[PDB]
């Protein structure tokens, strides 16, 4: 079923998405405390949901 | 297909309700007075029908 969800990729630029995988290649060096990176995972799930245009 | 996919039976983006739930697990073990089991009961019952954008 993820084959099946990689074969068709009909838009391949998501605006959000480059957002997260932006912050999270930025943190995968850090020794981050899992206090943060318990915080930053819902956080990152909130900016994962939300509309691209709101405040 | 892809929403019935990996937004329905997918492991991304879980439904608010799963928000709820995660804190009716928090509730379930320990012993909240009921004055207060009552309070979270009806936040709840509003907090569904809110459109989540909202402030």
């Amino acid at each position: 079923q993820l084959k099946i969800i990689k074969k068709e990729l009909g838009l391949e630029k998501d605006d959000k998405d480059a957002i997260e995988e932006k912050f999270r290649e930025r943190l995968k060096e850090l020794v981050v405390p899992k206090h943060v990176m318990d915080v930053v995972d819902e956080e990152l799930s909130k900016l994962g949901l939300l509309d691209n245009h709101s405040s």
